[PDB]
Parts: structure tokens; sequence; C-alpha cells
């Protein structure tokens, strides 16, 4: 039997959310 | 002679922008 | 014979979405 062979291919994951924006100015 | 190429990888989770700002607040 | 199958490739981060608006703004 020969050598195993190559590697395969490589293997991009998922895409969280950001949080929450920051408070709002002054009315 | 050498085997094949095995299998693609595993999937690689990207990271968390913060959101937009709120609305203003009483005037 | 062909050798044997290659290892699985190696594993391939996920892309970055922006969080929700922030809360209203104080006085």
């Amino acid at each position: 039997p020969g050598p195993p062979g190559p590697p395969g291919p490589p293997g991009p994951g998922p895409r969280p959310p950001g949080p929450p924006g920051p408070p709002g100015p002054p009315g």
C-alpha cells in the first residue's frame, strides 16, 4: 500500500450581534 | 501510489459593532 | 494499491451584526 494522501482542503466559521448602542443625547 | 486527499476540514464563530445611539431624551 | 486517504483538512473565524439602538437619552 502507498503512503497516505495529502491533507484535505481547509475548512470560514459562522458570523454575535453587537451590544446595544449607548444612551441618546439630551432632548 | 499515494492515497487521495482527505476531506475538507471543519468549519472555523466570528467576533461580535455597538448599536446606534438611542433617541434624544426629554426637552 | 493506492495508499489511504489523507487526514481531514485544518479548521477554517467567521465574519464579524451591529447591535440594536441604545436607550432614549436623559433630560
